[PDB]
């Protein structure tokens, strides 16, 4: 089960991409309507406290529990209810976002957070699965 | 905030078990002669013996802060933790591995299932528990 906590283990996951389940590409394709609106995300993206993910522990109701953070642009989720199974690999986030977006990059990121339901990941790389609509999409991420 | 400073890549070594308001190292009467504290003493100089970890373990599909805790022959491995950060209380629950022969694992292991309360800084931990009728002090060190 240490594979799991090294997912905790002094780090931030930072967006690298959001595409198909099986895609070579970085973003799928219609996520953005034209050339301006794409730039505009990427721009916000290359911001470093911009779209992270932090899985921590913290003292919640006189126990200590660990939870999920993330920060898009606009928006944070905080303390958001994990679930997480090191065996079956499966992940469930449940919650509320704290705040609007507006860029559709930041819009799919939040959403599709609390849409995840399994993941894969090493040291430094994190992948969670989610589910839109009646497609399966994967979200990725790098930890320095 | 100050919680989780307990769980932050450290490990706590026992300095000390004595009275609630003792200067003294060991409270009087642990050891019954000169030879049994001796080989307590030894028992606590190896590395490994007397620890106390606060890890964030995946129980059952949910991770959980919990306490693990080495004395020689005995373990406590993920024990379900109640910490309050504000009123600075403590419990720990469930049962160790293992048997101990040494009076100061014994007192060790014992004391630890019946903390009610403690205090601490980035180096030091004091943790209050209950004896009986008597408050008596485990106070550990983080290198």
């Amino acid at each position: 089960e240490d594979d799991v906590m090294e997912i905790f283990n002094d780090k931030t996951w930072k967006l690298s991409r959001i595409t198909t389940e099986k895609g070579k590409e970085q973003f799928y394709q219609g996520l953005w309507s034209n050339e301006a609106e794409e730039k505009a995300s990427r721009e916000l993206l290359k911001i470093t406290e911009n779209f992270t993910l932090n899985f921590n522990c913290a003292d919640v109701n006189g126990e200590v529990t660990g939870t999920v953070s993330a920060h898009a642009v606009k928006a944070n989720i905080s303390d958001a209810i994990l679930k997480i199974d090191g065996k079956e690999h499966t992940i469930s986030i449940s919650g509320k976002a704290y705040g609007s977006e507006s860029d559709k990059l930041a819009k799919v990121f939040i959403s599709g957070l609390f849409n995840v339901f399994k993941y894969e990941g090493d040291v430094h790389n994190l992948t969670l699965y989610f589910k839109d609509g009646n497609t399966t999409k994967v979200m990725g991420f790098t930890a320095r």
